[PDB]
């Protein structure tokens, strides 16, 4: 690659890798269109088996964004409306609290409080309604944004409801082919093991625990190579063949609330570029990230603007991944570790490299 | 043109020209994505000219359709926010009733009670500002849907304003020229005034007569060839080069108030379909079309639904205008009269064709 992106990516990465002790580490720059690939260490220590561009890693929460794209797709599919009450698509959600809770307050954590996780203790589909039947919001719907698997991961499953699809199998044909991207998996199969890196948290391995809503909310796993194609399609959607796709990415990165100098697309999270560094390097920082904001309703949403800084941390018990683009650069990055690290370190590093080439 | 085509078509109009006595007139049938050509009687009865594939029409209010996605095509620029309140970019608008009115408000005809033509005392750009300055609300914003020139028109002169374009350059160059739309004009220039067919109210020869935002709320003037090119373009907007025309064209049939069973775009007025004829037909009456109806916000707006009756009717002193479309069917109607009739009349026989190939 060009000795410019060389040069930022080894004299930002490698140091940081140094200082986080970060296993491995695959790295992803879109330059101009283009992808180039970086890698270090082990994905697996004991093997001492390295980082390719096959190994996978776990997202995290930047599954996030794969499931508000697929919503973004069922919309434009005419399947679902975001205004669209919660009960149109589970009859049973029945407690009067639900009354005025809508697809997009689910997709965009401003339902007035559902919490950050879902109890490890709900395993049933019975547990499930129960939890949510029970659940008592803190605010009125549309007031605050909290940000939250049990909202989001809520959305990804009534969203594939009228397509008859599990969401699994929704998210496979409807996003992940299209796209290409053959090496992408909710649940790895056994042909892929190998190639799936080991986390690590406290010396030891790990992989992510199963759990209630977790594919909707934070089960993808990934290569280096799919994910640069994800922020390839997301940075230029109008390239996509298939219409709906092309239209729910649109849709999932269109502005719906704001919140201080943040908007609240459907997964994504966007900022006006250019962008104050200190602002998206500090907000990042989960005492903010995870606390409970007011939001301001954009009424009508804002269309997906050219002109933004566009992103996602994700992070997993042994797994810290990181993913940002500004669409009117043609300029991303996808950083893959196996190794959960401080936001602000991704955040920051990612912000040396981009405003270095535009 | 098939068989089935031109005896439904014929079947149709003919009695129809027939009972209201039309001079001449002008019918595009999109079938399958192509179109199907039917002129009858003359655009000038004084001089026998014969209604041609030529001839120019008067549009009257089918033009606020190209004003809705001139301003969607503004917003896909990011020069425009539907978002943002009026005095954003009217600053001498000081009067504090237009505190919190925004662009959607004067897109929709929801601001609180805009009249529906600007008073005819109306001339200079300063008796403008006046005119908006003094008056007084009826009610709430986004409360009441009341049709007006006055709100619609003010939306396609801001608009524009960003562009540093008046807006017959803006509409030129941002969705004529791009559209081939050759034969569309807000002033027809003097190579054309030949095609340029004549109005006919009771018996009297007569053209459209300036006013305060003609332009932007009645001014175009086509012939039955562009408003075919024009229903395709709406048909399939993805099927546009330009990108923000594309988006723009998408924005404009979005569905952002409801009101009985009718939904409100941007210029474009929507219904589910099928649809029930009547629920058309009678809606059209002016009286039930410009009356003041109660209007219920989608939050969030949804997007362009493929299965949907999308049309608009428009009429000047002298002439009487129609499109229909329904985009799941890839089916248009484009009907252009040099006389102003009754608006179900139109609607029945737009149905009675429609209808009648699938
Ligand atoms: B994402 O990586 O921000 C996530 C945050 C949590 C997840 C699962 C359980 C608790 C928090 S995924
Ligand atoms: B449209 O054809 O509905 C129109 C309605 C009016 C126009 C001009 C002046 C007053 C009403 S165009």
């Amino acid at each position: 690659a060009p000795q410019q992106i060389n040069d930022i990516v080894h004299r930002t990465i490698t140091p940081l890798i140094e200082q986080q002790k970060i296993p491995g580490m695959a790295v992803a720059v879109i330059y101009q269109g283009k992808p180039y690939y970086f890698t270090w260490g082990y994905a697996d220590i004991a093997k001492k088996q390295p980082v390719t561009q096959q190994t996978l890693f776990e997202l995290g929460s930047v599954s996030k964004t794969f499931t508000g794209v697929l919503g973004g797709d069922a919309i434009a599919r005419g399947e679902i409306k975001l205004s669209d009450p919660t009960t149109k698509y589970w009859p049973e959600l029945t407690a009067k609290q639900w009354n005025g809770i809508t697809l997009l307050h689910l997709a965009t954590y401003t339902a007035g409080g559902l919490p950050l996780q879902v109890p490890d203790e709900v395993k049933s589909s019975s547990d499930l309604l129960r939890f949510y039947q029970n659940w008592q919001p803190a605010w009125a719907p549309g007031t605050q944004r909290l940000y939250a698997n049990s909202s989001i991961g809520l959305f990804g499953a009534l969203a594939v409801k009228p397509s008859g699809l599990s969401f699994e199998q929704a998210m496979q044909t409807r996003v992940f082919q299209p796209l290409k991207l053959n090496h992408t998996w909710i649940n790895v199969p056994p042909a892929e093991e190998k190639n799936y890196a080991w986390g690590y948290r406290e010396g030891k391995a790990v992989h992510v625990s199963p759990g209630a809503l977790d594919a909707e909310a934070y089960g993808v796993k990934s290569t280096i190579e799919d994910m640069a194609r994800w922020v390839q399609s997301n940075l230029k959607p109008l390239d996509i063949n298939e219409k709906t796709l092309q239209q729910g990415i649109q849709l999932a990165q269109s502005r719906y609330w704001q919140t201080g100098d943040m908007y609240q697309g459907l997964g994504w999270e966007m900022l006006d570029w250019p962008v104050n560094p200190d602002s998206i390097i500090n907000g990042s920082d989960n005492k903010i990230a995870l606390a409970a904001r007011p939001v301001k309703a954009i009424t009508p949403p804002t269309p997906a603007v050219r002109a933004s800084w566009v992103h996602k941390t994700g992070a997993t018990g042994g797994f810290g991944s990181y993913v940002a683009f500004i669409p009117e650069k043609e300029l991303g990055i996808v950083m893959l570790a196996n190794k959960n690290y401080p936001n602000p370190a991704r955040v920051d590093a990612a912000w040396q490299i981009l405003n270095a080439l535009q």
